[PDB]
Parts: C-alpha cells; structure tokens; sequence
C-alpha cells in the first residue's frame, strides 16, 4: 500500500502523495462522530508557487500541512481553492490567512459557510454558479458539476497531468454505503457526475474528498453507491 491509509497517519500528521509530476494530494486524519477518517486535498504546482486544494480538515492538521510542504517541496503557498463549505475543506482557512495564503471559494461555497459558522476563503471565484460551468485558475480548471455531495462543490482538473480531483462529490471504492449526505441533493447526485465524466473523460487518476485514488471507474462506483442510498 503506497498511498497513505486512514491506519498510517498518527493524529495532527500530514502526508504528501505525489501522483504526478507537480501533483500531490495531501492526506490527513481526524476523529469525528467516534470513528477516524482521512481527507484528502491536492497540491499543484504553479511555477515556483504552490496552488492548494481544501485545507487539511482543521488549524492544527492545516499547520501541520504547511510544515511538511515547506520540508517535502519548499515553495511558498500563494493561493489556495475550497471546493465546498464543510470543515474538512475550509477548516483551517484562518491558518492559510495568517500565512499570507490568498484563499478562494465560490460565492456560494462562502455564502454556505458563513451561515453554517465555518471559516470563510476571503476571494469570491465568479463564473461557476450554473452547472456545467468551468473557469481556468492557473495550472488547473475548477468545474461546477452542479449539486450533489454539496450544493456548491467544485471539482478541480490538472490538465498537464490528467489529475480530477474529484473532493467529497466522489467515493473511494472501500466506501459502499453513504458519507455525509444532510447537505447533499440525492436526486441530482448522479446527474452531476455524468456531467463529470462529460467534461473530463481523459482524466487518468480520480481523487476523492476521502480515501484512496483510482480512474474514472470511481465516478460509477459513486453512482452506485448514491443510487443504493436513495433506494433505501
Ligand atoms: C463520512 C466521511 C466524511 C464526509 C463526507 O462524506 O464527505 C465529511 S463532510 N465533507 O463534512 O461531509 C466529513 C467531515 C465531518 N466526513 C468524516
Ligand atoms: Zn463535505
Ligand atoms: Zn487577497
Ligand atoms: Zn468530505
């Protein structure tokens, strides 16, 4: 087993996953409703700066985060991209802030977390409110799929290395029953991840929000998993 497991990541440590030339996911733990989760986020490198995807789920695991970038690739963090408004890809948003990160989410991901007490990325990224909607923001492109895991989750493609990075709106395959879903649209879930596979059927490597990458196979597995869930 190469990519680091839920088992293998001590509390308050981070790890780094190279998956592509200038790619990396970020993997951390926490403790949550009595069992231990990893969250996955991505790096990207853009020049002799680093782009950031999703906090590392906290401030102690996003300070952690920063360190082991500092000691594993050694640039500066200039911008980083939260792809919904839950905790594990804004929490720790006040750590980036401090460090002179410029943090970004759309304005409906910044509209969700204000009303749900969660930190706020400071930039507003325009143009992704409708489904289907890609901007560039430098070495990636930032998808809105439309609603599904969120309202307002992004995915975020790395087209020099064919990396989607899929966040919360993609299941690992060892996920066969439901994550968090009180925020979730179950009826458009897999209408957005057909527009997915739409958009970006050259992907080679698919990362989830949670758990281990695969290929484009994880988009099914997640419909799957959702349509199961709303046959309950
Ligand atoms: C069950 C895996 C999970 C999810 C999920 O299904 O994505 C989330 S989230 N992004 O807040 O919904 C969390 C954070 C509490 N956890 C532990
Ligand atoms: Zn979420
Ligand atoms: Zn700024
Ligand atoms: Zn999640």
């Amino acid at each position: 087993g190469e990519y680091p497991t839920v088992s293998e990541i001590p509390v308050g440590e981070v790890r780094l996953y190279q998956i592509a030339d200038g790619v990396w996911s970020h993997i951390a733990t926490q403790s949550f409703d009595g069992a231990v989760y990893p969250s996955n986020g991505l790096i990207v490198r853009d020049g002799d700066e680093l782009l950031l995807i999703d906090t590392a789920w906290g401030a102690k695991n996003t300070a952690a985060l920063l360190a082991e970038i500092e000691k594993q690739i050694g640039l500066p963090v200039t911008r980083a991209v939260s792809t919904h408004f839950h905790d594990d890809r804004v929490g720790g948003v006040d750590v980036l802030r401090a460090a002179g990160v410029a943090t970004y989410a759309s304005p409906s991901t910044r509209r969700l977390a204000e009303v749900e007490g969660n930190e706020i990325p400071t930039h507003s990224l325009e143009g992704l409110s409708s489904s289907g909607d890609a901007v560039r923001f430098g070495p990636v492109e930032l998808f809105y799929p439309g609603a599904a895991h969120s309202t307002d989750n992004l995915v975020v493609y790395v087209p020099s290395a064919s990396v989607l990075y899929g966040g919360c709106a993609i299941y690992e395959l060892s996920r066969t029953s439901a994550g968090n879903v009180a925020d979730a649209d179950l009826a458009e879930w897999p209408t957005s991840i057909e527009r997915i596979q739409q958009h970006y059927p050259e992907a080679q490597f698919v990362i989830p929000g949670h758990g281990l990458p695969g290929g484009l196979d994880l988009l099914k597995h997640t419909t799957n998993v959702v349509k199961a869930h709303t046959n309950r």
